[PDB]
RNA sequence: ACUCUGGUUUCUCUUCAGAUCGCAUAAAUCUUUCGCACUAAAGAUUUCCGUGGAGAGGAACAACUCUGAGUCCAAUUUUUUGAGGCCUUGCUUUGGCAAGGCUA
């Protein structure tokens, strides 16, 4: 939910100007950022 | 204005760290609370991701910038003079002292 949340935030940033709607946003730090924050936390549990 | 420290980088170990050890943020478990728990909150513990400090060990090239330490004044106001000489008493430790008056 929060990496669609991310998405929301950045596509409405990055959708304004003489960009609209399309598939051509990636800005993919964020979502990136929030897969390894839980590769953190399930590392330990899939190791044990 | 002459001389002796201390370096920096990297790899590793050990210990301390409730400090935003992290200007970022996970997961598990337990307990509590209400719902009726991914869509929910609290408390606590633990594990992870991965820190700072100190100590130690290796190995790479810099070695005295830095942090330190050991290492030109005679004219009013201070350090280039108002300084020296005479008289009375108390005692003289008979050398003279103390106070006052002087004279320059
Ligand atoms: O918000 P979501 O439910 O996740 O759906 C979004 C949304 O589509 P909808 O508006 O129809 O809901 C986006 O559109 P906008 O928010 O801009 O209006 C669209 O982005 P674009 O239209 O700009 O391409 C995006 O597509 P995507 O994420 O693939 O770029 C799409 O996500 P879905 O792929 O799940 O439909």
């Amino acid at each position: 939910r929060m990496c669609k949340d991310l998405k929301h935030l950045i596509y409405y940033r990055f959708n304004t100007g003489p960009v609209g709607k399309g598939p051509g946003c990636g800005f993919w730090a964020a979502g990136w950022r929030v897969w390894l924050f839980f590769m953190r936390g399930i590392t330990p549990l899939l190791e044990r």
